[PDB]
């Protein structure tokens, strides 16, 4: 089938959108920045790292309900057309293309991601696995383009791996009403949120004993350093995950050891870091099933399925508009 990709974003909104997010978070109090930055080329592969090792049950969890219930979501959703708010690569993104399949209803692919590079080797891939199936991706962003999402048939929309527990619930509400004014009448939103559980496993699962976790948290001081020419000392800061009891979100911090002046050369910026400072690199938030199913509520979308694994580690929603 054909394949399209549609790339709404400029050639260096990537490196503008870092200079904003620097010269901003590095400069609040605490200093704290998003967790887009850390998947460059070597924080993806430590990511893919993480989701094998035995600590990081998230990756393992959500697989193993969607090789249960996969069929389920297929001859519920009825879709016809899978928009992946994701990069398109996961062997999930299989499972999902083969339920529909298999139902005999693919008829197209929507791999909607900020790497266009990303989004053309997935589109070329399932070009070759899945004949008959249009591939259309778009390159943007959650903030301004989910309306160049293609429209025509029944879409199921996917947002796995508990991503959205990178957002705050105010950031958080704002994109699932976003998301739900996109969605039509008889569209789907399938949605993974990691659940909450004891405290010593969330930690456990962001700081792994080999420190995979450590090195994918530093690596953000890296890629500032590489592409806004500052100069972290990238060992003088440790990896730190915080369970944070009253948000009940897991924490990712970078502690300074002892005193720091950087300077981040592409902004005329210099921040100080007193000793044994903390930096918010990441949010996890971890959710209960009740109070998943009142968000999709609040924003406009009836959950009609949940699931979890069988140590009810994780869920899985499946709402409809
Ligand atoms: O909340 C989480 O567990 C993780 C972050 C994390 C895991 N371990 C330490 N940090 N975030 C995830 S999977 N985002 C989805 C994504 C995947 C690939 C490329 C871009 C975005």
């Amino acid at each position: 089938g054909p394949v399209s990709v549609a790339n709404h974003l400029g050639e260096d909104a990537g490196h503008l959108a870092l200079r904003r997010d620097v010269y901003s978070g590095l400069q609040k109090t605490p200093k704290s920045l998003p967790p887009k930055w850390f998947y460059d080329t070597v924080g993806s592969e430590l990511f893919d790292q993480i989701t094998r090792l035995p600590e990081y049950y998230p990756t393992r969890a959500e697989a193993e309900i969607l090789r249960a219930r996969s069929a389920e979501v297929a001859s519920a959703c009825r879709a016809d057309t899978l928009v992946e708010l994701g990069s398109g690569t996961s062997e999930k993104t299989r499972m999902l293309l083969d339920a529909l399949r298999h139902r005999g209803s693919l008829r197209r692919f929507v791999p909607f991601d900020v790497d266009a590079s990303v989004l053309s080797a997935t589109a070329t891939a399932i070009q070759r696995e899945y004949s008959g199936v249009e591939i259309n991706a778009v390159c943007g962003d959650f903030e301004e383009h989910l309306t160049e999402i293609p429209r025509g048939g029944r879409r199921l929309f996917v947002f796995l791996g508990s991503t959205i527990g990178n957002l705050t619930p105010g950031p958080r509400a704002q994109f699932l009403t976003a998301l739900a004014g996109v969605m039509r009448p008889g569209d789907s939103l399938l949605l993974g949120t990691d659940l909450v559980k004891d405290a010593a496993r969330l930690v456990r699962a962001y700081d792994d004993p080999g420190g995979v976790t450590a090195q994918f948290n530093r690596n953000v001081l890296a890629v500032i350093n590489r592409e806004l020419e500052a100069d972290f000392d990238v060992d003088a800061f440790q990896h730190v995950a915080r369970w944070n009891s009253a948000e009940e979100r897991i924490e990712m911090w970078l502690r300074a050891d002892g005193r720091q002046r950087v300077r981040v050369g592409a902004l005329d910026l210099t921040v100080d870091f007193d000793a044994g400072e903390e930096m918010l690199t990441e949010v996890s938030c971890k959710f209960r099933p009740q109070a998943v199913g009142a968000e999709l509520a609040a924003a406009g979308l009836h959950r009609i399925r949940w699931w979890t694994d069988e140590a009810g580690d994780f869920g899985l929603s499946l709402a409809a508009k």
